[PDB]
């Protein structure tokens, strides 16, 4: 193996660095993993399939134009270059290497496609037809859309899109499951809290946040318990940004935001799948939990969970480590089939008022086929009314003492509509034994005399017993 010679590879500090502030991708390349045989699709505004740094890896079988209903995802060219984003993301994954053009993709021998689906009216059907594209050919999907990042919206996939996620992880990729890599949001300036985004809050998406070059939480980041891990992206004007392919056969040094982090993650996951093509969608999440690195990411909420891992709501388990991912993948034993233990908690509705605490001791389906002693995701599915939704903060504590923030106060969320069986999800108790006392806390963070009622609390545990 030889270091890439592309002219901008030295500017790709998150790959080419030698000061330990990078994604450890050279180490994976040196192990012989470059993405050969893997297929990634960018679900966004299209892909410039004739870009000199994309054409060599472009895959029509990974591509479609859902907005205009044709096979050709070429972007719509406009004076402001509005439809450049999918091309930028595609190059992050699989820009061609050693060709004298721009830089390289993380998985520079993977095949890359795009679905043109954001440049038009984005319905449930449009979303579902994109998530469900060619699921026995495409291995990995990358996406960074969802409800508006205005800090007041609560929404997620409607019926067709939710069905596409369950079909993807169940029958996709030959029954191993489509890998849906997702950005956790760009609503940081609005104080958004990303479990309110049902796409990133899903267990079926492998959710990724950002870190700046100097190791800080960027202005645009959203914190939430559903995030799994982090990749580098942009920050302040003294910090470098993401360097990649751009619309009109150009090269940019100013790709930004959490939308630039998810494609880097998708590239690392492509190297990992090359190392073990038999990994399931759940295996891949386990590998991310075990190998990601907190070191040198700055956050005031790093906490040690019940199995000794550090976790943050800004960063999940930390920075992805490509060399560690591919190394651990090679001899990985497939996890056991996924169990689901449903615990309906309340015997009566509970007044919220200023503060409500609900304690429940559970056996986690002891004696049943769905008995779980090794947790993966957990959800607190809550139904409640409240007069001003954004004044609520919600926490969930596992029996091992791990305090997951399910919802932070959102100052712009004036909604009086509450939560309707909203499945707040945490990854922070992964591999814990969920038997014992769980604690739900709901608090009014305002000095206002707010009021409401909790009418349903379902604890849903996913995982295994081995
Ligand atoms: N939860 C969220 N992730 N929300 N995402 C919101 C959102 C809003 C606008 C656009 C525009 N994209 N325009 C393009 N790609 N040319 C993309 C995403
Ligand atoms: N269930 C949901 N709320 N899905 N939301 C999907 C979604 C939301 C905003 C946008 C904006 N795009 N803006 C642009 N293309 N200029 C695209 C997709
Ligand atoms: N803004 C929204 N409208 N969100 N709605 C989301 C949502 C998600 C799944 C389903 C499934 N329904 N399945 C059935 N009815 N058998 C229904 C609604
Ligand atoms: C993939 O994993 C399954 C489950 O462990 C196993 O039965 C199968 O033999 C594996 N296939 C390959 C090609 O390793
Ligand atoms: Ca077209
Ligand atoms: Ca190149
Ligand atoms: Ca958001
Ligand atoms: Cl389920
Ligand atoms: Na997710
Ligand atoms: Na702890």
């Amino acid at each position: 193996y030889q270091e890439p010679t592309d002219p901008k590879f030295p500017q790709q500090w998150y790959l080419s660095g030698v000061t330990q502030r990078d994604l450890n991708v050279k180490a994976a390349w040196a192990q012989g993993y470059t993405g050969h045989g893997i297929v990634v699709s960018i679900l966004d505004d299209g892909i410039e399939k004739n870009h000199p740094d994309l054409a060599g890896n472009y895959d029509p079988g990974a591509s479609f134009d859902v907005n205009d209903q044709d096979p050709d995802p070429q972007p719509r060219y406009t004076q402001m270059n509005d439809n450049r984003h999918g091309t930028r993301c595609a190059g992050e994954v699989a820009a061609v290497a050693n060709n004298g053009v721009c830089g390289v993709g993380v998985a520079y021998n993977a095949r890359i496609g795009g679905v043109r689906m954001l440049d038009g009216e984005v319905t449930d059907a449009v979303e579902a037809r994109s998530l469900g594209l060619n699921p026995n050919h495409i291995h990995i999907y990358s996406a960074s859309w969802g409800p508006e990042d205005d800090g007041k919206t609560v929404d997620g996939p409607a019926r067709l899109a939710e069905e596409a996620f369950f079909r993807g992880v169940s029958q996709g990729r030959g029954g191993l499951g489509s890998i849906f890599v997702w950005a956790s949001g760009n609503g940081g300036r609005e104080h958004d809290s990303c479990n309110c985004d049902g796409y990133t809050n899903s267990i079926y998406t492998l959710s990724i946040s950002s870190a700046t070059q100097f190791g800080n939480v960027p202005w645009y980041s959203e914190a939430c318990s559903s995030t799994l891990a982090t990749t580098y992206s942009s920050g302040n004007q003294n910090e470098k940004q993401i360097v990649t392919t751009d619309l009109r056969q150009k090269c940019t040094e100013s790709h930004t935001g959490t939308s630039a982090s998810a494609p880097l993650a998708a590239g690392i996951i492509a190297l990992t799948l090359e190392a073990n093509k038999n990994l399931t969608w759940r295996d891949m999440q386990h590998l991310v939990v075990q190998t990601s690195k907190p070191a040198h990411l700055n956050a005031n909420d790093w906490a040690t969970n019940g199995v000794g891992r550090k976790v943050s709501h800004s960063y999940g388990y930390g920075l992805l480590d490509a060399g560690a991912m591919v190394a651990l993948a090679q001899n990985w034993t497939t996890v056991a089939p996924q169990r689901k233990c449903i615990i309906d908690i309340l015997t009566e509705p509970k007044d919220i008022g200023k503060r409500l605490e609900v304690r429940k001791t559970v056996t986690a389906c002891l004696g049943e086929p769905n008995h779980i002693t090794r947790l993966e995701h957990a959800q607190a599915r809550l139904t409640l009314s409240y007069n001003r939704r954004g004044d609520l903060a919600i926490h969930l504590v596992s029996p091992m003492g791990t305090r997951s923030t399910l919802l932070a106060a959102r100052p712009h969320d004036y909604s009086a509509d509450g939560f309707n069986d909203w499945a707040f999800m945490t990854t922070h108790s992964w591999d814990e034994d969920p038997s014992g006392e769980w604690v739900l806390e709901i608090e009014n963070t305002s000095e206002a005399n707010n009021y409401g009622t909790l009418t349903k609390f379902t604890l849903v545990l996913y995982g295994t017993a081995s």
